[PDB]
């Protein structure tokens, strides 16, 4: 329970993961360092990705690589969308268990999307290419 | 909107930021860099401490520090409940001006807190150190 964060200067956070970790958010639209909400966008690719490695390697799935493409818009400052596309690499990977994986990873297991969900619109999609 | 995530070795995912920056995230527990749910729950912090020392600063408050105590209770995993404790250092700040900050920071400024309403109990409160 115990993270942290402090001031350091002009709009620059340090922020202490209660994991033992830093990192840096800056409130100049990411100038120096990612902003606290460019921070939300990037946990919602990972999470999932997580779960979606995950799933893939328990069902035996060669999976070999995984990247998200994440896009979303936000009030002119509210995320209203957000769209995770997963890029999921692999041998013999079958469609059903990438569409499995990406939809137990976006609407079960991704705490942060399931969080998100209750206020932002979040949409998922995939592609499998072969490696 | 173009952010990304990419999957490196086990399970430590890259991240970039549209604003040029990159993090890494790590799903064994935060072992080697934060968690994605460590990810949000800093930048919640990152975000609040942003517009509660900006407020005071428009308000030619003489804001000295800022730090932010997060606490928060999981599932045993969604967050039930994160904590914003704010510590307000300054010189001739008065309470009534430090109240209005952390309240329209936390309920009517901070992207992120506002997000996390919807799903999440987030409660706040504040101290104030002479520096």
């Amino acid at each position: 329970m115990q993270a942290r964060v402090k001031w350091v200067e002009g709009l620059t956070f340090l922020g202490e993961s209660a994991s033992g970790h830093q990192i840096l958010m800056d409130g100049n639209s990411g100038d120096k360092a990612p902003s606290p909400m460019e921070m939300v966008l990037m946990a919602a690719g990972g999470c999932s990705a997580i779960d979606v490695v995950s799933i893939l390697q328990k069902g035996r799935q060669d999976v070999v690589d995984c990247e998200v493409k994440l896009t979303s818009e936000r009030r002119e400052r509210l995320f209203t969308h957000i769209n995770l596309h997963f890029i999921v690499t692999g041998r013999d990977l079958k469609d059903a268990a990438v569409a499995r994986a990406v939809d137990l990873s976006a609407e079960k297991y991704c705490s942060v999307a399931l969080m998100l969900e209750k206020a932002v619109n979040i949409t998922h999609s995939y592609e499998v290419v072969a490696a």
